[PDB]
């Protein structure tokens, strides 16, 4: 077993980091840092190319690359890591343990460009910002924004952009998605910029203006890609910057996330954490524990669980069947390997029909994968069936966790197994817990089985502008299936505080059971209703709901929308009427 120290010696610790995990040679690794501020550049970062899932594939500069350990430890002792331009933090590929503790990680320069709004002019097209100075960084060239021109890179325009509230530091109320591509930018003097072009929908005048850049290449890497490993926990781990997501998971088993987070560095200047998910587990197993952490300002969803649905594309003999990846940014996974158990989903049918075991695995490309199962496939099996890796889901627990003032859901449940979210403080500009199978963009697995939502607060929910709803069950399934199959089954929401604006409370779509129970709702929120007339609850096409000993406070407000089918099964006390 190796134990490395390491001081703040030099400017750019990158070189000896890269050098020193160069040489390691024992399978049991420990690095210490004295408490102190490293900075990393990833001029001289080793550059390997990389699979990552939900981000642009491509090569990478990466700063902690650990990949084949038995063990791997590193204790940062409250170190503070700063990192700078296009780079990946860590990677950990193949090991049987790690463990990363008292460390915060962020960027010297932040990849977004955050503006106040002074005015907006509809009638001629344009709107007048100020840019927040901080550490971010921008210039003008060519009547175009240029950001953040950190060695030498600049996205082409500011790309998606939201309104955020100067105050509280969380979205508007009401506030939607803008897309800003803008051609011509005048320069006003006073720090203020005035940008032309017609938008949908203006920023509110005085809000601050979340621009993350272009889709295309904002997703470098999260600060941390677990890959193929096993007991990993996260310990005291903050991440106030991110060029992607918080933590992401693929392919692993057995994750502690505690006493960790993704928020903002308080006193500063800065208006996002990370530009993308919090926490992402893609096709996990074992247990994933998130307990006693803060997720907070992300560009997306504070958690999302789930697996990879693929496409049957041909079937090559009795046991052998080529399949695809649905989503661009899937293209590379690692979908299954021998002895994985996966189920079959046959069209029209969006229910899990058969159960078969892996053989072996030809990887055609990064797009098309070759399965040989150990049984017989499907006689039915076609073009267009889908595959569900079955071995590969976790259970799923997150508890006495807060997860605020973002752009997203708060958490996103894909699993078949036992998952229980409770005793946590919730606040979503969109919903707050979303159930959202998908096969039609996404093809993200997950038709949930055992889901409980017990003794959580939900604070200041669905205050987007699109409709949404603190509970809501709504997959979107591809058309090539039917579209009123019971989809998620056993999910029971109970006892929990749910303090509301006018927003809707549970929306659920093709669920099969569903206990909502003592919950007590307080219309105490003093905030404009956004969709008027809006019930409570609203159930289509489901079986065996019911509604027990709720309590609703405040201001009426319409309470149940139903339809037929579900009705015939629902059992409701009468508890709010
Ligand atoms: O199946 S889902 O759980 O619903 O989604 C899986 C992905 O979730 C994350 O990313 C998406 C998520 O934030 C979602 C929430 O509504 O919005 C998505 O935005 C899409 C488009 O990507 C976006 O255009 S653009 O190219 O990002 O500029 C815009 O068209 O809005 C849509 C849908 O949003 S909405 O209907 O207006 O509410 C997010 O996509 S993403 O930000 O581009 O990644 C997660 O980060 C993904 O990896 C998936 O897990
Ligand atoms: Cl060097
Ligand atoms: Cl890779
Ligand atoms: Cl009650
Ligand atoms: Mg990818």
């Amino acid at each position: 077993k190796e134990v490395l120290t390491f001081e703040p010696v030099a400017q750019d610790m990158t070189p000896i980091i890269r050098s020193a995990l160069k040489n390691v040679k024992d399978k049991d690794l420990k690095i210490v840092f004295k408490k102190g501020t490293y900075k990393f550049l990833p001029e001289y970062a080793s550059s390997e190319y990389r699979r990552i899932t939900n981000h642009g594939n491509g090569l990478k500069k990466i700063a902690f690359s650990l990949d084949g350990f038995d063990s791997v430890e590193i204790e940062g002792a409250g170190s503070e890591f700063v990192f700078h331009g296009q780079i990946a933090p860590f990677e950990f590929y193949n090991n049987k343990s790690v463990k990363v503790s008292n460390i915060t990680i962020d960027w010297d320069i932040p990849f977004t460009f955050v503006a106040e709004v002074l005015s907006v002019n509809e009638k001629l097209g344009y709107r007048d910002v100020r840019p927040v100075k901080g550490d971010h960084q921008w210039d003008l060239k060519g009547g175009k924004i240029r950001f953040p021109n950190v060695d030498g890179f600049s996205y082409n325009y500011l790309g998606s952009t939201l309104a955020w509230d100067k105050n509280e530091k969380r979205v508007v109320h009401g506030g939607i998605d803008s897309k800003s591509k803008s051609d011509d930018v005048e320069d006003l003097g006073n720090g203020v910029l005035r940008i032309h072009e017609r938008l949908k929908d203006y920023p509110p005048v005085g809000s601050l203006t979340s621009s993350k850049g272009d889709r295309e290449t904002h997703r470098y890497a999260p600060a941390f890609q677990v890959k193929n490993s096993k007991n990993i926990v996260f310990d005291n781990v903050v991440i106030h910057h991110a060029l992607g997501m918080g933590f992401l998971f693929e392919k692993s088993e057995d994750i502690q996330i505690l006493n960790s987070g993704v928020y903002l560095r308080d006193g500063s200047e800065r208006l996002i954490s990370t530009t993308a998910d919090a926490t992402h587990f893609a096709n996990c197993k074992g247990d994933i524990l998130i307990e006693n952490s803060r997720f907070e300002n992300m560009l997306n969803d504070g958690a999302n669980v789930h697996g990879t649905y693929t496409i049957v594309d041909k079937i090559i003999d009795s046991h052998t069947v080529m399949v695809k990846f649905g989503h661009f940014e899937q293209t590379g996974f690692e979908f299954t390997g021998q002895d994985d158990e996966i189920w079959f989903i046959h069209q029209p049918n969006t229910k899990r029909e058969s159960v078969n075991t892996v053989e072996s695995v030809n990887v055609i490309n990064e797009a098309y994968t070759q399965i040989k199962f150990k049984n017989r496939l499907p006689k039915q099996l076609a073009k267009g069936d889908l595959l569900e890796n079955k071995t590969w889901n976790p259970t799923f627990t997150m508890r006495k966790t807060i997860i605020k003032n973002h752009r997203a859901r708060n958490v996103v449940l894909k699993t078949p197994l036992k998952t229980v979210i409770e005793e946590n403080f919730f606040s979503s500009m969109m919903s707050s817990i979303l159930f959202r199978g998908e096969t039609f963009f996404w093809y993200e697995s997950g038709a949930v089985e055992d889901v409980l939502i017990r003794n959580n607060t939900f604070d200041y929910v669905a205050y987007a502008g699109k409709p949404h709803a603190v509970l809501n069950i709504t997959p979107r399934l591809s058309k090539s299936f039917n579209q009123d199959e019971i989809y998620d089954r056993n999910i029971r929401f109970e006892n929990n505080t749910i303090n509301s604006f006018g927003n809707r409370i549970v929306w659920a779509d093709r669920v099969g059971g569903l206990t909502v129970s003592g919950n007590t709702i307080n219309r105490n929120i003093n905030q404009p209703v956004l969709h008027p007339d809006s019930p409570l609850f609203e159930f289509v096409n489901s079986e065996n709901i019911e509604l027990k000993n709720n309590t609703y406070n405040g201001k009426v407000q319409r309470v149940l929308i139903v339809d037929d089918s579900s009705k015939g099964t629902l059992i409701d006390d009468g508890s709010i009427k």
